[PDB]
């Protein structure tokens, strides 16, 4: 039982928790500014 | 009747979704400085 979809799908929640971590960042630049 | 494309695809809108709430977020910050 082989399937590419699960690696493919691993790099994805990773760089959907990356875009996460961005978006907590860019929300702290936000509350810093004010 | 079944594809694992829909689902890659939803998965590619929400994150497109996220990318465009970053640069809402970035062009908020530019106005914020400017």
């Amino acid at each position: 039982a082989n399937d590419n979809s699960e690696e493919m799908r691993h790099r994805f929640r990773q760089l959907d928790s990356k875009l996460n971590d961005l978006k907590s960042l860019l929300k702290e630049i936000a509350n810093n500014i004010k």
